[PDB]
């Protein structure tokens, strides 16, 4: 079974041994060089339709926590932008640092943000998530940077439940959470073809990374950093620095939706 992580012996630099696609041609995340990203006037506005999103549960999976959604019909969908077709929200999660100066997976002109939110959606033309991840256009991940400043009121419900899912394998009911409260004002974005950022690192993702970060408070992110990678009763390993660093861009172009 999987033994990868973000510790001292099993971290990103080791993943390729079990998952050789780690050294593939379309791996994520990447550094976004803002000057080299070309404005593409053919890119459409992003359609984020979360009005009917139905959250169910929050889970500490040992590498992050996932806020899970009922994806058994088109309730919360992403379309437009660079996408063809309709992509259904399945879960969101975050990556964050041990300090505010790191935590994001994507970087912007080498800048690291304190954290990064990933809203994961699967292409409905493939019928289920597990089939979608086997396709080059199977997933669309909306990435949103977090900076530390003013609190995000829409995040507080998430923060407050974390004490109940401290350790790996714990979950809690988490209904009625509205992901719209995690979105910045602007939907300007960068897009490129890439991969999942955790094993198995499948090359199935159209990345949509919003330019505008959301602000969260230092107290909010401090509570992320109280989570544990370990299971109950095991030696405490704080869940921090659960980010994969930037990977080679290779033969890819990053496009901008904005001038
Ligand atoms: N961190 S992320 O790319 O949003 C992501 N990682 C994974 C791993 C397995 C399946 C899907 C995804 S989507
Ligand atoms: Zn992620």
């Amino acid at each position: 079974a999987h033994h990868w992580g973000y510790g001292k012996h099993n971290g990103p630099e080791h993943w390729h041994k079990d998952f050789p696609i780690a050294k593939g041609e379309r791996q994520s995340p990447v550094d976004i060089d803002t000057h080299t990203a070309k404005y593409d006037p053919s890119l459409k506005p992003l359609s984020v339709s979360y009005d009917q999103a139905t959250s169910l549960r929050i889970l500490n999976n040992g590498h992050a926590f996932n806020v899970e959604f009922d994806d058994s019909q088109d309730k919360a969908v992403l379309k437009g932008g660079p996408l063809d077709g309709t992509y259904r929200l399945i879960q969101f999660h975050f990556h964050w640092g041990s300090l505010d100066g790191q935590g994001s997976e994507h970087t912007v002109d080498k800048k690291k943000y304190a954290a990064e939110l990933h809203l994961v959606h699967w292409n409905t033309k493939y019928g289920d998530f597990g089939k979608a991840v086997q396709q080059p256009d199977g997933l669309a991940v909306l990435g949103i940077f977090l900076k530390v400043g003013s609190a995000k009121p829409g995040l507080q419900k998430v923060v407050d439940v974390l004490d109940s899912i401290k350790t790996k394998g714990k979950s809690a009911d988490f209904t009625n959470f509205d992901p719209r409260g995690l979105l910045p004002e602007s939907l300007d974005y960068w897009t490129y073809p890439g991969s999942a950022t955790t094993p198995p690192l499948l090359e199935c993702v159209t990345w949509i990374v919003l330019k505008e970060p959301i602000s969260v408070s230092s107290e909010q992110v401090l509570k992320f950093r109280k989570l544990n990678f370990n299971g109950e009763g095991e030696p405490e390993e704080l869940m921090v620095d659960n980010w994969r660093p930037a990977q080679p861009l290779k033969n890819r172009q990053i496009k901008a939706s904005f001038k």
